[PDB]
RNA sequence: ACUUAAUGUCACGGUACCCAAUUUUCUGCCCC
RNA sequence: GGGGCAGAAAAUUGGGU
């Protein structure tokens, strides 16, 4: 009686190849995939795939010896005996199982029992000579065929305990069970006594090969050329540092549609770059990049556009790389004893962006691009793998049972622990979500504790998940009661009302990658002792879980006997305080900028640098909502508290974080160890409250010598929006083990008060004013343990030629201090704070002495002025959220070259290769910008920074707090403006006229009341000259106050002296902010209101004092009269404000000209004047020009 | 047949896990 | 008599089990 018995795998299952019992000694994949599937080869490609007979008969078996004990070993009234399963030649595998028995005349080859002839113990066959076996199991074929195929090798794990690292891994050929997994075999059956109980253990077994089962009876070639082709196109171009950022922006285009290449929606330049952007506007084999990529696109429209984006980011990312003991256990269940079978349906939503790890491809081929790859799937979709959601669950289990092992491979015992004995009776099915977009990618870096900037060949990018997925969950528990222990981790797992989920599933969980929210909990149980008639019918329900999570199986009544989240002992007192959750919103008034500067290149609007925003999935909507959510990156968040604690405690800056047992290794995690501190996404929750949620902010550096702006250097972010008066509430949280002592917590409540207090600004630009921190506000739900622990300078400025003249004066001189420089190689570290050197805040007043320009450049069309006058760039004031702001980039913009002149630095913003030869080299050798700090640092150099070392002094945006707004002009179109002049770029050639003139010093701009002949001839210049030259602005008026904060860190005694100094020169003494310095614009007055030093301690005016004293003292080695140092008195003069009577000062204009004698072409001939223009234009702050 | 051996397959018997701040420097500025 | 730059230099994987 043949019978055809047909497989079907409805999860993922495993195949090794076959060897054979002699050779599967010598491999330990063999030995180890005993009981998978199995693959023979028919050269070593493209073979056949089959389960063995044995393993067939092994479930079989084990599923008769399950039900009999089930029934009292008799199955439909017919008794049967214990069975045999001991040896005197052995069986090839040996049980080294605990096997179930009953409590049941002598068996012989006559009337043996239904059970003895299912093992076949009297058949004619025994240990192979034909068909000759009472009951035979054929081997179960599947039904070319290359193995990358049928299955994708996967590398498993085995986490430890006690720390969270891995202690070994071993890996496995997870097969598709989407379409090769039906295997088809035959089993033949001489005694019809037992063929209803092999039926019964046919529709009884539950999973072979790693994988629940049901029995029932009866291209790359032309895409790598064309890379490889655009990669030489941009060695023509010597661009090949963004090839490997053009890779990335590949990458991503996988997120955007088709119509993102094929209706171009890249960023096109700026309207009158006429070079398009730097880019995308590449010409590659004479053509432009989009429409190489469009061309692309057309040409490889089979393979999808994610494969297509896929294969030609890796591609350019490979072109660009390249180039770059036998005992038996008779186990009796007692007498009337009830055994069920549970089911645990739901939902695995990611509360948290998650992240399965898995090997990189061409490593995981049986038989590329990200650092980090997550685990797809072959239609990919995200996959919640078995292995990793149940070795999550032995973990929790054991931490909810507080005594487990660390388990043991290849052990002849079973493990009798607690976690392990229930281990056994839950199987879990493996999950995919029906989501198959690509997974975002998230950067990594990791800062130099000594340079505060980023490391060497420390930047890497990670696969991540959307967060919101809902991954189908099921858990099947076969035992006689339902463990308590299991109901605290699915109530652990389960997202209550204030319990949020705590299922950390997957890795990276120390930057709070894969926290899922289990829900939508249905308990389903089988009466299996006296309900098995139907338990066979349906399979268990096996393979169609979600027609139980939507919804009448027979003999399947819900279990509504399991416990509440707070009824459970080893929940409240085990899993409950395991980790501790600290949720608080951090309030920051500045602009926030992340800077996902991979994504600015792809999505329209073309600014250099944009802010990082998630992408979230919604559940109920299906799909990825619409808006994505801006926020701090949780490892962002995680590395802010770890540099924290480390400058604290003094862990940071050691040589090597060995296996180390210090405060910030204990609680971060090491080499060897696990994080106690697991951080999660800074969300903004404050986005629907603003009217421009991201603000677009123009800098530029301004070259030292010309005053304007370099050949190279303008730069548009585009961070979020935020101010004093509308901040930016981000609420993020972080968990904390029950590890913590009470220094231990008292260190993290200390280096969260730091960000409180704002030591440690947030994104990029920290400097310039970005992401500084207001305050923290502490959630009410976080434990009481933590929430509770919760100046005028006298100095005064003579002036030599302006008083004497009741004159025309240039409007700008140069500083020719020397090519004396002097290098602090000892460089001084952004490591724990140093006692000696000094650290604190400072509160600045800033008085306008002349109207202030300070432009809104993020739109040229703010005064509304374009229409009447076509080109017209017409600016509105700075303002962020509405209210008038300076940024700090142009507050530590003047006083970097203040201090830098104040200091004789070395012009760190120069103009090189720029013909006059080239400017760089006619500066001698010291004044040039400073390399790597192995030849030393600036003194303004190693204040404010340079590259890769960050400044230890932090500027921020000035605030107003009251004053005279506007200037009236009463005229003007808005009424509040002034058309400025024609701006006309800085000429080197007037101060460099030959070969002989060097070079002059660094360009100031003198301090002159000019800006009321633009007011007054307001009528005379809309007229005379073309409104697409002319700039039009609002102007802040006369005495206008604002207040700007200098996050000072690790300064020396004399640097923040010299910076003191630097801040308020003293009287009659000011500086010079935005446009309009030549015409006389911008004059600002800084007053230092109170400085703080925390070692949060206010230092008084007497201790204002010998800071700048002293660092009058360095200023001589390299109160105090400053105008003593020649290059200070001429620094000074420059500075000297001549109204605290009025002299004239303006440029010459050419030949009669539109005039107002002193002109150029005979000002700036070298008959009617000789050489020494750069003898009265520099190293003479306030020479008379008109009369010279 | 490729491929099972049979009175004994806890491999669902093993989280690809751990360490890392997309940051550092830059006045939206200006005359032959 | 004339608009000029509108990003540049870097790091874009290194260690464990
Ligand atoms: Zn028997
Ligand atoms: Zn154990
Ligand atoms: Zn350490
Ligand atoms: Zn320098």
């Amino acid at each position: 009686m043949n019978i055809t018995v047909e497989l079907t795998f409805f999860e993922p299952y495993r195949l090794v190849e076959w060897f054979d019992w002699d050779a599967r000694k010598k491999s330990h994949s063999a030995m180890r995939g005993q009981a998978f599937a199995q693959w023979t080869w028919k050269g070593r490609t493209a073979g056949k795939s089959f389960i063995t007979g044995t393993l067939v008969r092994s479930a079989v078996i084990k599923a008769v010896e399950e039900l009999l004990s089930l029934n009292n070993g008799k199955w439909e009234g017919v008794p049967c005996c214990n069975g045999s399963f001991q040896t005197d030649k052995k069986p090839s595998f040996l049980r080294k199982r605990h096997t179930l028995q009953w409590q049941a005349n002598i068996c012989d080859k006559e009337e043996a029992c239904p059970f003895c002839i299912l093992l076949g113990r009297f058949d004619n066959a025994g240990k192979e000579r034909n068909k000759d076996y009472d009951i035979h199991f054929s081997n179960f074929d599947l039904d070319d065929l290359r193995l990358v195929d049928i299955a994708s090798g996967r590398i498993l794990n085995r986490v430890d305990f006690d720390t969270g690292k891995a202690k070994d891994y071993f890996r496995t050929w997870e097969a598709d069970y989407e379409t090769y997994g039906t295997y088809t075999g035959r089993i033949t059956l001489r005694n019809e006594h037992a063929k209803k109980l092999l039926l019964a253990s046919l529709g009884f077994v539950d999973k072979l090969c790693g994988a629940l089962c049901r029995i029932e009876v009866i291209h790359n070639d032309e895409l790598r050329k064309q890379a490889e082709v655009i990669v030489e196109a941009f060695k023509q171009n010597d661009k090949l540092e963004k090839i490997r950022i053009l890779a990335d922006a590949i990458r991503t285009l996988r997120l955007h549609g088709e119509g993102v290449i094929e209706k171009d929606e890249l960023p096109d330049g700026k309207e009158e770059r006429d070079k398009g952007h730097h880019l995308w506007d590449i010409k590659v084999q004479g053509t432009a990049l989009r429409t190489k990529l469009k061309e692309l696109w057309q040409s490889n429209k089979d393979i999808g556009w994610r494969k297509f984006t896929e294969m030609l980011g890796s591609n350019l990312y490979l072109i660009y790389k390249k180039e770059t003991s036998d005992l038996f256990i008779p186990v009796t269940p007692p007498e009337g004893i009830e055994t069920k079978e549970w089911i645990i349906v739901g939902r695995l939503k990611a509360a948290t962006p998650f992240y399965f790890g898995v090997q990189q491809p061409s490593d995981s081929i049986p038989g590329e691009h990200a650092s980090f790859n997550i685990l797809l799937d072959k239609e990919n979709r995200y996959r919640i793998p078995r292995s990793a959601l149940r070795g999550a669950l032995r973990r929790d289990l054991r931490t909810a049972f507080g005594s487990g092992c660390n388990v043991s491979l290849g052990g002849q015992i079973l493990c009798n622990c607690k976690v392990c004995i229930e281990m056994r009776r839950i199987t879990l099915k493996d999950s995919v979500s029906d989501f198959s977009e690509p997974p975002e990618i998230r950067y990594r870096i990791a800062k130099n504790p000594g340079t505060a900037t980023v490391e060497d060949g420390s930047l890497f990018d990670i696969e991540v998940g959307p967060e919101g997925l809902t991954f189908p969950f099921v858990l099947r528990y076969r035992g006689h009661k339902f463990p308590e222990q299991l109901s605290s981790v699915i109530r652990y797992w389960e997202e209550n009302d204030g319990k949020n989920g705590m299922a950390w599933l997957g890795g990276l969980d120390s930057t709070g990658k894969g926290r899922f929210a289990l829900k939508d909990i249905k308990i389903f149980e089988w009466d299996l002792n006296q309900k098995i008639n139907e338990y066979i019918k349906e399979r268990g329900m096996r393979g169609k879980e979600k027609e139980l999570l939507e919804m009448l199986p027979d003999g399947l009544i819900p279990y509504k006997f399991f416990e509440e989240r707070e009824c459970l002992f080893p929940y409240k007192e085990n899993l409950k305080p395991q980790w501790s959750e600290v949720q608080y919103t951090i309030e920051v008034g500045s602009p926030l900028l992340t800077a996902d500067t991979i994504s600015a290149l792809t999505e329209p609007g073309n600014r250099a640098a944009i802010a990082y925003k998630k992408r979230v999935y919604n559940d109920g909507n299906n799909a990825i909502e619409p808006e994505p959510r801006f926020a701090v990156k949780s490892e962002t968040h995680r590395g802010i508290f770890r540099t924290a604690v480390g400058r604290r405690t003094g862990d940071l800056g050691k040589e090597d974080h060995e296996d180390c047992t210090c405060d910030m290794c204990i609680i971060f995690g090491n080499e060897h160890e696990s994080s106690k501190i697991r951080f999660e996404d800074l969300e903004l929750i404050n986005g629907n409250e603003f009217e421009k949620l991201e603000k677009h902010i123009d800098h530029v550096a301004i070259d030292r010598f010309t005053g304007g702006a370099l050949d190279k250097a303008k730069f548009d972010t585009y961070p979020l929006a935020g101010s004093p008066k509308k901040p930016l509430k981000l609420k993020g949280r972080f968990w904390i083990k029950k590890g913590f002592s009470g220094d231990h917590k008292l260190l993290i409540t200390t280096a969260l008060s730091d960000i409180r207090d704002g030591l440690y600004p947030l994104g990029s630009k920290g400097g310039v004013g970005y992401g500084w921190v207001a305050g923290i506000s502490i959630d009410d739900n976080v434990p009481d343990d933590f929430k509770e622990m919760i100046i005028n300078n006298d100095y005064v400025h003579p002036g030599h030629q302006s008083p004497k003249q009741d004159n025309i004066y240039y409007p700008h001189y140069f500083l020719d201090s020397g090519s004396k420089v002097y290098r602090e190689k000892d460089i001084i570290t952004h490591e724990e704070f140093t006692e000696e050197l000094l650290s604190g805040k400072i509160n600045c007043k800033l008085e306008t002495l002349t109207p202030l320009i300070i432009p809104d450049t993020s739109d040229e069309n703010g005064l509304k002025l374009q229409g009447n006058k076509p080109g017209h760039k017409n600016y509105k004031f700075f303002n962020i959220n509405g209210e008038l702001m300076i940024p700090g980039s142009e507050l530590r913009g003047m006083l970097r070259t203040h201090f830098e002149a104040l200091t004789k630095s070395c012009f760190a913003i120069f103009g090189e290769d720029s013909t006059l030869k080239t400017l760089g080299g006619k500066l001698d050798k010291a004044l040039h910008p400073c390399t790597g700090l192995s030849d030393g640092l600036c003194p303004g150099c190693h204040l404010f920074g340079t590259t890769d070392y960050k400044g230890r002094v932090k500027f921020g945006f000035a605030k107003y707090e009251n004053g005279p707004e506007w200037l009236i002009t009463r005229g003007n179109n808005p009424e509040r403006s002034l058309t400025l002049g024609v701006l006309e770029s800085p000429r080197p050639a007037f101060s460099i006229p030959d070969d002989e003139s060097e070079i002059p010093g660094r360009k100031f701009y003198l301090h002159h009341n000019g800006w009321r002949i633009i007011r007054q001839k307001q009528l005379e210049i809309r007229e005379t000259v073309q409104p697409e030259r002319n700039v039009t602005t609002e102007v802040m008026d006369k005495g206008n106050v604002f207040s700007f904060d200098v996050r000072f860190e690790n300064l020396r005694e004399w640097e923040l002296g010299l910076l003191l100094q630097s801040l308020d020169p003293g009287k009659n003494i000011a500086h010079k902010l935005g446009k309009g310095k030549p015409y006389g614009f911008g004059s600002v007055k800084i007053k230092i209101d109170s400085l703080h030093t925390f070692k949060i301690k206010r230092v008084p005016q007497s201790d204002i004092r010998e800071y700048i004293n002293k660092g009058y003292q360095k200023l001589i080695e390299w109160l105090p009269q400053w105008h003593v140092i020649p290059h200070i008195d001429k620094l000074y003069k420059l500075l000297w404000v001549p109204f605290l009577l009025e002299p004239d000062v303006r440029y010459p204009v050419l030949n009669e000209e539109s005039k107002g004698d002193y002109t150029y072409k005979k000002l700036g001939d070298k008959d009617n004047l000789p050489y020494k223009t750069r003898v009265k234009g520099l190293t003479t702050p306030w020479s008379p020009w008109n009369p010279f």
